[PDB]
């Protein structure tokens, strides 16, 4: 969660996509899913992520409709944003003990017990929370049992990326888990 708003430069593929459904939330607006190989995966665009412009008219008030035309009546060469980074979110850094724990239960991406005298619970993690990211690798709609799999396959630090899940919920409002799995970008970032 970067302390502050930052500009990006959108250049629509051959394929005239930037690969981004938008939510209207609070009068804002909110990245639903970003697409795997999509100018909005390259430029760093995350889910949770707040536009505050697009080409510097401002999105207050916007329905989601309306974000998603304002983007289809935009020349393709170039397309400014403002975002607001993952504004909704906080990242909990943990470290696993010696069996490999962080002390946590989860169930269907929702955290929903703290174990005693973990780190989880050291580190103030809160139940009633969707795994966003885990390490800066977004995880949204995997099944548990990968979600177990980074966990597991993590160093002994692990950082994770956690939302409201009632806030959360509006965001995905109406999705398949598993419209997520295959449409949301799971890929560490390229450099
Ligand atoms: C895969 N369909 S989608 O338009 O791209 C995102 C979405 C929104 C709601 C509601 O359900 N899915």
């Amino acid at each position: 969660i970067k302390q502050g708003i930052r500009e990006v430069i959108l250049c629509k593929d051959q394929d005239g996509k930037i690969g981004l459904r938008l939510k209207s939330i609070d009068n804002g607006i909110f990245v639903q899913l970003v697409q795997a190989n999509s100018p909005a995966s390259l430029v760093g665009l995350r889910f949770g992520d707040q536009v505050l412009q697009i080409n510097g008219e401002n999105c207050a008030g916007w329905s989601s409709d309306k974000a998603h035309k304002v983007l289809k009546q935009a020349f393709g060469e170039k397309i400014t944003m403002t975002i607001r980074d993952r504004p909704f979110e906080r990242t909990i850094t943990m470290h696993k003990d010696s069996t490999g724990h962080v002390g946590f239960i989860f169930k269907n991406g929702k955290i929903t017990s703290i174990v005693k005298d973990s780190s989880a619970a050291r580190n103030g993690l809160l139940t009633e929370h969707n795994i966003c990211e885990i390490n800066g690798q977004n995880v949204i709609g995997l099944k548990d049992s990968q979600i177990a799999d980074i966990l597991s396959t993590s160093g002994t630090v692990v950082t994770i990326t956690i939302m409201p899940a009632f806030i959360f919920e509006h965001i995905i409002k109406r999705m398949a888990p598993s419209i997520m799995k295959s449409l949301m970008d799971h890929t560490i970032p390229e450099v």
